[PDB]
């Protein structure tokens, strides 16, 4: 049976024109082939439970609408030619539209402050309304309901950096009023840690749990952010730095302790530390994080050289944006659109000058697309469909349009700008300059964007959990043996590359700053003092976001351990946890997705 | 653009035939017209002002219905041949029958009333994102109940029943109190605070588009004793040793609910009190008088009346009350409801009552085959691993009815010319009452045969039909026009808004509730003069044989959701802006019902 989609002839012609050129396998690769056939899709899915079915079924169709809607908007704003060009690039694999099934419907991610939740409660829930919390139990509960609300109003992370700032207030209150058995205060704190953590690891996005971030704010950051800001009882938040610190430390100690019982992913843990002139200003917090990380290495290191971007937080945008974790308070991105660099290399045929003209062009096309998507978001807001915006929780003016990049290594390899020696794989000198030029080119267009389109752009070397595959596929499909790589890399140097770590650190030191920390370095791995030194060295080199990776075994009951046998129940290892794309995940789910 | 779906050409030919015989308008009414066009659907949704999270659930419903329709057609063809398969598809699309939750029909089952026993004894091993050990505290127990409701409510189409909630909650209240986890001087707070955490969670949009549908049951002493006979708590103690404890906690919730509404109104959980009643008296009179008293305020509780506990003792033909609104016995559910359009048969019969009854038996027998097919599809999904509720022994297939729904009884008889009026208002004629006796008995016979026929037990229910009551009258009015003067069909033996003496309503429910085995409801719009007067009236109704009933008040609410009576909020002083009313058996915002009803006119 045939089903009609009321597309403009111009679109249907375009789609037709592309289908004839690229063929069906390309549309199949883009998820617009057999996946649009409900009967085929369903009996295919028949091979996670049924609640997943209803989320997965509509994605090809909502993608196809969003593609169409963005095409329409881009044509309105920049003419048919530009609109057609984006669609072709999206389908052929020149660019990767992220969360494309959502792209013309809701935004991507934002790091929230819980302040307005503490102060207004939950008025934006329409099925029922909640007053502001008066107890630790309710406060925790409000966060849970908020993450449920927010994680289905957006595609990406829900960041909760200042969570522990507000939690302490309700610890003090319930302690004041004698709700806690003081003979068991640590159990009480750790119970609310447990209840929150386990809830955030429930399939609240149906197909999976929400993506959430916690931040250990160091003493310097707590001071800068909440300078002058008061608690609901009128007291000053800054007066309780040490109180807020110990609560944070408590959680990190507890989670390290909890993993043996049950291994979990979320929240993603980052420690934000200020570091100047070869030293941590909050050295106490620094040595603490380094110590807790010794067990699982489950906290990412965020390093910054100033706190100016976060002063008195609570038109050009400043503040670190990172998809994995570490994003500053009240910073996000409404959408990412990535540039396939290996594609540009294959197109350039070696001509670095043509590459940089092709690159500069595609970045500008992306900027136009981001500007179109942003217009759609604003439509959806006015249409009453995005209450996160209307209740002042998600802030559009505080969301970047993000220009993504991936496959940096593979691109330079295709250009023939990599090599190997006693220290392993590396870039040639021309290669490093080429990277400087690529990143400099994109930086130029990002800055021009602000004056061009009225909002701030940023740049990120994205995790590319899926794009790293479907792009190498589309390029393989369109260039064959010329594209030898099975997947593209999400770091300056590939994770599984035989190379001295000192080179990895240097490249990150060179280029992390160019993307404003919009990247991550993590190395697969023996003393505490030895470990802490390594951290300082990496920080000296200028690396802005990094972590160390361990192989965490698990059994079918969820016990965390190292080895082949569980030291809890004796059940053998069955799966592994590892930081593959920035956060700790089961390898089995990762490989099966790929 | 054009999109292909891989149907057997036999099905495609069938759909082709039906379209030519009924026209595109028929498919539009069935939700298989413009609704399947994503661009049309989206731009339509985009200017329907609920937020963007709703879009992704509503978008696929026409498509998933189409698949489910196609899958049932296939299975029905495999079990009973193409004629029966074609006969069913035609009957669904034209409106002879109503497939409930049709967008889920080939994917997941309908409803069930669970016991939290396995949750208590095993925790949450079936959640895949993370695993929880058996609870050890009140806080975790509550939090487990919540994860269970989220789990179950998105793997079924209908109600998540929690009859024995207060039985199990109490044990953890006692555990945390003993071990100094709960401060004694704040014993009542910790209890009402977790009443509040659970209840508010249950009114969160956990099903995205809406909150879950949940039920609570006040089990009276007789029911507690019967159900948990010989059953022990985790500490080893007998549950029947703590009947009084369980009762008191239950009373605390009802007292609390009635206390909590003025602060914030809410629908869920839907409240029912199950009471044993024989020979003109309540066997647990203390519980009955309590419920009678508490209800004086909001009338927010439904009365469930039974005359024996034989059907729930120590909890292959299935017995146990199944009711969609609430009151469903522990470990009872339905895997699917398919309703028969009775006014349709009236229109076909032309008045010939013998002809009517022939058509009815046929369509019931057609419905039974459909239920049997769906049940086979469910079993397929289970084995395919898509329905863990079964694998973990929470949802029980053997304990699930196949349901032959009914609707439009009044309107049907009216068309037959078997209704009238007198000094005490609208009522059935003598032959009309006989006719209704024949209709229900006929269906009942076939249901009973179904067990021997199809291997599982069948039940009957005059369903709420919040939507079906509209779309069927629409289709009938489209196919018969002037012959069908009703805008909607009724979900009670006598229409709620029909001027009739209440005693007539009670009589008819007394007569016919037992035929559907309490598979119905009776609610009367109201003030009483005394508590004792109300209690007498409850006993009168219970004498008459009514099995499920309630009284209705018009609960005002302001913009912040405070519950009150009148035009001014006693809490904030803000004016009334909306009402709450039991329209189909549970309390809802009238503005929500009216518009949801309007979005299908
Ligand atoms: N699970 C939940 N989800 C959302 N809101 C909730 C939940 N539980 C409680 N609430 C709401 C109810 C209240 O409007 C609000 C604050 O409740 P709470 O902090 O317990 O104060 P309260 O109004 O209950 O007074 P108290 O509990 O001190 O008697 O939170
Ligand atoms: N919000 C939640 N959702 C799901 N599971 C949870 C939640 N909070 C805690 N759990 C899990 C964690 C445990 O595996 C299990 C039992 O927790 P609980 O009853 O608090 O005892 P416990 O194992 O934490 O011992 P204790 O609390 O006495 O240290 O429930
Ligand atoms: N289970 C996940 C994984 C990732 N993310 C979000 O997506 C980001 C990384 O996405 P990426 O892997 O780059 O996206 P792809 O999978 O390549 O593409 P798509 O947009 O289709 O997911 C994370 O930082 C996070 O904010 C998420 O919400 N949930
Ligand atoms: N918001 C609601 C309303 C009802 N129900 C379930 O559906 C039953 C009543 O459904 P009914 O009104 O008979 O179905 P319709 O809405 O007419 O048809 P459909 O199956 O298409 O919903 C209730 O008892 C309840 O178990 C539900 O899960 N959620
Ligand atoms: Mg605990
Ligand atoms: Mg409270
Ligand atoms: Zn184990
Ligand atoms: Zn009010």
């Amino acid at each position: 049976m045939k089903v009609q989609y009321s597309f403009e002839r111009e679109f249907e012609e375009l789609m037709s024109d592309l289908l004839s050129k690229y063929g069906y396998e390309m549309f199949q690769m883009d998820g617009l082939g057999d996946q649009l056939d409900v009967v085929k899709f369903t009996e295919d899915f028949v091979r996670t439970n049924i609640s997943t079915y209803f989320i997965e079924i509509s994605k090809p169709h909502t993608y196809l609408y969003s593609l169409y809607r963005i095409w329409q908007k881009m044509k309105e704003m920049f003419g048919k030619g530009v609109a057609d060009e984006f669609v072709e690039a999206q389908i052929n694999g020149a660019v990767y539209l992220h969360d494309r099934h959502h792209a013309a419907l809701m935004p991507y991610c934002f790091a929230y402050t819980l302040k307005p939740i503490v102060e207004k409660g939950l008025p934006f829930i329409k099925t029922i309304k909640s007053e502001p919390a008066k107890h630790l139990s309710t406060f925790i509960q409000h966060v849970i309901q908020f993450v449920m609300f927010a994680s289905n109003q957006s595609s990406g992370a829900v960041g909760l950096p200042d969570f522990f700032v507000w939690m302490w207030y309700f610890v003090k209150k319930d302690l004041k009023e004698g709700i806690i058995p003081r003979d068991k205060l640590d159990w009480y704190i750790e119970q609310h840690f447990q209840i929150l953590t386990y809830s955030l690891n429930q399939p609240i996005r149906t197909t999976q749990s929400p993506y959430t971030n916690f931040t250990y704010l160091d003493r310097n950051y707590i001071k800068a952010i909440f300078e002058g800001e008061r608690y609901p009882d009128g007291s000053l938040i800054t007066d309780h730095v040490e109180d807020i610190i110990a609560l944070q430390k408590h959680y990190w100690e507890w989670v390290s302790r909890e993993r043996e019982r049950q291994m979990f992913t979320f929240p993603v843990l980052t420690a934000s530390l200020l570091y100047k002139d070869g030293k941590f200003l909050d050295e106490d917090s620094a040595r603490f994080i380094n110590k807790i990380n010794m067990k699982w290495q489950d906290t990412n290191w965020y390093i910054s050289d100033s706190i100016d971007a976060v002063a008195s937080c609570c038109e050009k945008l400043k503040g670190r944006m990172n998809s994995i974790g570490g994003s500053d308070l009240n910073i996000g991105s409404f959408k990412v659109i990535t540039v396939n660099l290996p594609r540009i290399a294959l197109e350039s045929g070696g001509d670095r000058e043509k590459y940089l003209q092709i690159l500069r062009h595609r970045v500008q096309l992306i900027k136009k697309a981001l500007a179109a998507v942003r217009e759609i978001i604003k439509e959806r807001i006015s249409e009453g469909l995005l209450p996160l915006y209307e209740n002042g929780l998600m802030l559009l003016n505080r969301q970047y349009g993000t220009i993504g990049v991936t496959g940096v290594w593979e691109s330079a390899s295709i250009m023939g700008l990599t090599t190997e020696d006693i220290d392993g794989l590396k870039y040639t000198e021309e290669g490093e300059v080429f990277v400087d030029n690529v990143l400099d080119t994109i930086r130029e267009e990002a800055e021009k964007g602000y004056h061009e389109y009225g909002f701030t752009f940023n740049i990120e070397q994205v995790p590319a959990e899926k794009a790293a595959v479907t792009l190498a596929q589309k390029d393989r499909f369109l260039f064959g043996e010329k594209q030898p790589f099975e997947i593209y890399s999400n770091q300056w140097v590939p994770l599984m590359a035989n190379t001295d770590v000192l080179n990895r650190i240097r490249y990150s030191g060179k280029w992390d700053k160019k993307v404003s920390g919009g990247a991550i370095l993590h190395i697969n791995l023996k003393t505490e003092e030895e470990s802490f030194n390594m951290v300082k060295m990496i920080a000296d080199m200028g690396v802005m976001y990094f972590a160390f990776n361990t192989k965490i075994s698990v059994c079918e009951d969820g016990h965390a351990f190292y080895g082949e046998r569980c030291p809890v129940c004796g059940k053998a290892k069955v799966d592994e946890y590892m930081r593959i794309v920035g956060y700790l995940v089961p390898v089995s789910a990762f490989n099966k997705e790929r």
